[PDB]
C-alpha cells in the first residue's frame, strides 16, 4: 500500500545522454546508435534567439564544430542535419547502450518520466503530465534543454518529449523526437504565452480510484450522475469534458472498486461544489490530475521493466 | 524554474538489483561484488512471520537453497551468512555493474530514493524521508522486500535503506544496509505500531524558500520572531523543535534570498495559527516536509552525478 508520484527507472535513458557543445552553447543530447539527437538551438547565442533564422546559422557551421562529449569521450561527428526544431549529429560511433527505443508523440492528459540533465549528465527522475494546453509543469534550469520524457514498457523505452524552452510563466514547452513542438510554440525568444489550461477529469477521477483502493473512502456519497449532467458541472469548474473513452479507460478501476464511473463522478462532483473541508485525499489537499488510469493500474498491480 | 518532488537517477542500483528466491518465498537482493544482500524473511514461510526463529530456520538452508537471478541467468550461491535482519549470499561472479557504494545510517528527517522492484526487475522511482518515527511513507506490494533506498553524490551510491515491512496502519519500516532496523521494529507479524509522528520544521522551511526562489511569495509577511517564541507555536501544531543546527543549514538559503531563518520562522508561524485560506505554495494545498535544506539547493542549482 501507499500511493506516491512515481517515475520509470531511468538507467536506459541514462546511458543514452550526452553533451553537445556548438560555439558557447552547451545542452544535452541523446545517442541512439549512431545519432545524437538535441534542440536546435544549440546553435543560437544568447541574441540570436530573440528573432533566429537556423537555417542560416546552420549552413556557417562545420561537423567539427559540434563537440559531442559521452562522458569523458569525444564522439567524432561525420554528418549533421536539421530536422524540424531537432539537430540530428551522425557521429563515427554507436552508442554501446542503445536500448530497444521508439520515437511516440503523446496526447494531452498522458504522463512521462523525464531525465533532468545538465552538462550531459543526469540529475534527477520526476514525473509529470502533458497539460491539455501543450505544456508540461517540469522542473528546468538553464543548461537542462535536450533533457527527454519517456515511457518504458518492459525492455522498450518510448521517447516522447524533447525540452526546448521555458515560458514567461514558468512553465515548459518542447518537442517530440521529430523536432515537432507541442503546441503551438516556436523556438524563438518571443511573445507566447501558454493557452488557458485545465483540469485532466479522467486522471481526477483515477486518482479517487487510487485512494479507494488504498482506504482513502470518506469521500465517497451516496448518488449517481447521467454523463451528461456530470459534465455541465465539470464545465464550470474548467475540468475537460468526460467521454465514453474516458468512461471505458476507468473500467478496469471500476470493476476492481466496484464503485461505477458515474458513481465515482456523483462524488466527484461534490468535490467541487463543495470542497474538501480541510481534509486530504492521498495526503493531498487538492484533486490531483496527473496520475493516468494506467499508472494508477501499474502502482497499484506492480508491473515491472 | 519549476519545483518538483524528483528522485536521484537509479541506473546505478538498477544494475545491482537480483531475484532471490528460497521456498516459496522470493523478494529482491542487492549484488554488490560477490555478495548478494536480501531481508533475512527471505527463508520465511507466511506462517513463520508470525513467530519467526531466523537462526532456526536458516540452520536447515544450503548454498544450494538459495536461487538468485540477474535477469535471466543464475548466480551461484557459494556461502551464506545473516548479519543482524540482512542476509549475505556470497556468489561466484562479482556484480559487472557494481558502483562505487557506501553503506550509510540516515537520520529521521532526511530524504532518499527508492527503487521499487519486484522479482529482481525494477519497477518505478520515487522519494521519501525518514519520517521522526523511523517509518517511511512508500509505495509498496507484495514482493517488494529488499528493494533500497540510497542517495548519489556524482559517483558513489550511499545504500541507506533495505525494504522489510509494511506495519498495519500502511506505512513502512525496513533496515540499513547492515541489517538493523530503523526506529522499534522488527521483522515479525507482531502487534508493532507507528508511535505519533511529527512535522520535520526545518524541511518545511526548506520548501518555503524554495517557494520564494520560484516566485511563490504570499505567504512573507512583515514579523520576526526569537528561536524560543517560534519554538512553543511549533509544538503546539506538532512540528519537532528548530535547533540552532537547523538555523546554520539554512543559511544558504537564507543567504540566497536576503530572508533571515527567523524572519521566515515568523512567515511559517502565522501559516501555521491562519492556514493557507485556500491558497497553494508551489502547487501544493499543505505545508510540505520532504524536501531537505540539500534538496532544495540541489533542484535549485542543478547538481549532477
Amino acid at each position: 500500500s501507499g500511493f506516491r508520484k512515481m517515475a520509470f527507472p531511468s538507467g536506459k535513458v541514462e546511458g543514452c545522454m550526452v553533451q553537445v557543445t556548438c560555439g558557447t552553447t552547451t545542452l544535452n543530447g541523446l545517442w541512439l546508435d549512431d545519432v545524437v539527437y538535441c534542440p536546435r538551438h544549440v546553435i543560437c547565442t544568447s541574441e540570436d534567439m530573440l528573432n533566429p533564422n537556423y537555417e542560416d546559422l546552420l549552413i556557417r557551421k562545420s561537423n567539427h564544430n559540434f563537440l559531442v562529449q559521452a562522458g569523458n569521450v569525444q564522439l567524432r561527428v561525420i554528418g549533421h542535419s536539421m530536422q524540424n526544431c531537432v539537430l540530428k549529429l551522425k557521429v563515427d560511433t554507436a552508442n554501446p547502450k542503445t536500448p530497444k527505443y521508439k520515437f511516440v508523440r503523446i496526447q494531452p492528459g498522458q504522463t512521462f518520466s523525464v531525465l533532468a540533465c545538465y552538462n550531459g549528465s543526469p540529475s534527477g527522475v520526476y514525473q509529470c503530465a502533458m497539460r491539455p494546453n501543450f505544456t508540461i509543469k517540469g522542473s528546468f534550469l538553464n543548461g537542462s534543454c535536450g533533457s527527454v520524457g519517456f515511457n518504458i514498457d518492459y525492455d522498450c523505452v518510448s521517447f516522447c518529449y524533447m525540452h526546448h524552452m521555458e515560458l514567461p510563466t514558468g512553465v515548459h514547452a518542447g518537442t517530440d523526437l521529430e523536432g515537432n513542438f507541442y503546441g503551438p510554440f516556436v523556438d524563438r525568444q518571443t511573445a507566447q504565452a501558454a493557452g488557458t489550461d485545465t483540469t485532466i477529469t479522467v486522471n481526477v477521477l483515477a486518482w479517487l480510484y487510487a485512494a479507494v483502493i488504498n482506504g482513502d473512502r470518506w469521500f465517497l456519497n451516496r448518488f449517481t450522475t447521467t454523463l451528461n449532467d456530470f459534465n455541465l458541472v465539470a464545465m464550470k469548474y474548467n475540468y475537460e469534458p468526460l467521454t465514453q473513452d474516458h468512461v471505458d479507460i476507468l473500467g478496469p478501476l471500476s470493476a476492481q472498486t466496484g464503485i461505477a464511473v458515474l458513481d465515482m463522478c456523483a462524488s466527484l462532483k461534490e468535490l467541487l461544489q463543495n470542497g474538501m473541508n480541510g481534509r486530504t485525499i492521498l495526503g493531498s489537499a487538492l484533486l490531483e490530475d496527473e496520475f493516468t488510469p494506467f499508472d494508477v493500474v501499474r502502482q497499484c498491480s506492480g508491473v515491472t521493466f
